[PDB]
């Protein structure tokens, strides 16, 4: 036989000898015999009932991503989770084992989980009452230290908390025993009373008290185990992180970054295409590619190619030369401006109006007018409403003219579609009725080439046409993506 006195276990904040496990079924006859014999180690044994002695693991914390990780107040602090779940992740920590500190990996008491800032100071009195559920209640009337079911039952704690902690509890091994301290299975714990049986039913009827947790970013009812399922395993700790999502990511548009959540909402992104890469599976680069058209549009009518010479050159330049007219080159510069930017086909560079001016791509003779149809992309200020508008619909307002109007939109289409001027970037065609940038009854009118549709002009063949039919008569750098028009002479 062994030192009996050296046969003592670690429980959640006792000893727990081996005779107290044989009476809490924990361990069989065989196993107790074989721990007084020498048969089986003390060390052995423990490593077989680990859940039962110290619970199986609760959520730690958060883990946005893979590497650093925050806990239950901090990722709070960000914005990762909500109050409310917080403090209710808080009260299933202290009701399973104690406040946990992920950053030590320790089970902290709430004393000292106040004195490490782990704990908000309103939520203060709500978790030294989820504490009790191991340490035990107090009970004035019998004097005797009560689990948390008799606690319910004795109006100690209320139902509400009451059902959160055996919630918690169930999905960490069973019901604590809190004068033995350590976790028993739930059909043990049925016999002798440790849980009782309408309180464990109603614990197990979806239409009742079965989700007492909330998620962290909505506000929907969830289960303890339902969170659970929703946790990564840290490699080195073995603690139990959930995983939020920071989110926070953006594509760069035409004057602003938009989020990825934005485009989702324009239909620029699918949702299963969005988290795969928040989980990193796919490239970031990658993403943006398919995208391209609609973050900043395709490649406008950016310059002229002098055949003749064989040189590409700007429209501004190729004005001085006199290969366009003064209304051509015009129209051209403030398409590009109604499009985002001034192009500059030699040096490739792609600016605002004001930094083309400053760098000689556009004379002061269109710099007003190029002015006002950048902000087809910026938005128009209604002076009746004081706020900004779109382009279709400074239209209809009469702040601009139909005309100048017409061939602005046409722009936009044959270079991705409707620009969002909120936003920034391309709409689909379907998005911008909803938002009221453009009108179905306008598309197709601006499809097919008629009358009032043709503004802009070929220097070659000197017909009226549409921005697209220009458009298609380009050719492209393969070097620079953008569309060049032939010239001759």
């Amino acid at each position: 036989t062994v030192d009996t006195s050296k046969l003592v276990f670690d429980g959640l904040r006792k000893k727990v000898t081996a005779m107290q496990l044989y009476e809490c079924q924990l361990i069989d006859k065989t196993t107790l015999d074989k721990l007084l014999k020498g048969k089986k180690s003390v060390e052995e044994v423990a490593s077989e009932i680990q859940p039962f002695l110290r619970g199986a693991g609760s959520i730690a914390g958060a883990s946005a991503s893979p590497k650093e990780k925050y806990s239950l107040v901090e990722a709070k602090r960000k914005k990762l989770i909500s109050p409310e779940s917080t403090v209710m992740l808080l009260e299933a920590q202290a009701a399973t084992g104690g406040i946990i500190d992920p950053h030590r990996n320790e089970k902290l008491t709430v004393d000292s989980a106040i004195a490490r800032d782990l704990i908000d100071f309103d939520d203060r009195q709500q978790i030294y009452a989820a504490e009790k559920a191991i340490t035990g209640f107090d009970d004035p009337f019998s004097g005797k230290t009560v689990s948390v079911s008799e606690a319910i039952k004795k109006n100690l704690i209320d139902r509400e908390t009451g059902m959160r902690l055996l919630e918690a509890q169930i999905a960490s091994g069973g019901v604590v025993d809190p004068v033995n301290s350590v976790f028993l299975p739930k059909d043990v714990a049925l016999a002798r009373g440790l849980i009782d049986r309408d309180l464990y039913r109603s614990l197990n009827d979806p239409r009742d008290s079965q989700k007492n947790f909330v998620d962290p970013v909505t506000k929907k009812k969830v289960s303890y185990v339902q969170l659970k399922e929703r946790c990564r395993i840290e490699p080195h700790t073995g603690l139990l992180l959930l995983s939020v999502q920071k989110r926070s990511m953006s594509f760069q548009g035409i004057r602003q970054p938009v989020t990825v959540t934005e485009l989702v909402d324009s239909g620029i992104l699918r949702p299963s295409t969005v988290n795969e890469l928040e989980s990193g599976q796919i490239s970031y680069d990658e993403v943006g590619e398919r995208i391209k058209d609609f973050l900043q549009g395709s490649s406008c009518i950016a310059g002229i190619y002098n055949e003749t010479t064989k040189q590409k050159l700007g429209i501004y330049e190729a004005m001085k030369i006199g290969l366009v007219r003064p209304g051509t080159a015009l129209e051209l510069l403030e398409a590009q401006a109604a499009t985002g930017f001034i192009v500059d086909p030699v040096s490739n560079l792609r600016l605002p109006v004001e930094e083309a001016y400053k760098r000689g791509l556009v004379g002061i003779e269109f710099k007003e007018k190029l002015l006002s149809a950048e902000r087809a992309v910026t938005g128009y200020n209604d002076p009746e409403t004081g706020n900004i508008i779109s382009l279709f619909q400074a239209m209809n307002k009469e702040l601009i003219e139909k005309g100048h109007g017409i061939r602005l939109l046409e722009a936009q289409i044959a270079t991705g579609g409707i620009i969002d001027p909120k936003e920034s970037h391309r709409l689909p065609v379907d998005i911008a009725y909803k938002r009221g940038y453009f009108n179905e009854e306008l598309s197709e009118i601006l499809s097919d080439p008629s009358d009032d549709t043709k503004g802009f002009f070929d220097p070659n063949t000197e017909e009226n046409l549409t921005y697209l039919q220009l458009k298609e008569r380009c050719i492209k750098d393969e070097e620079t993506g953008l569309c060049l028009l032939p010239l001759k002479e």
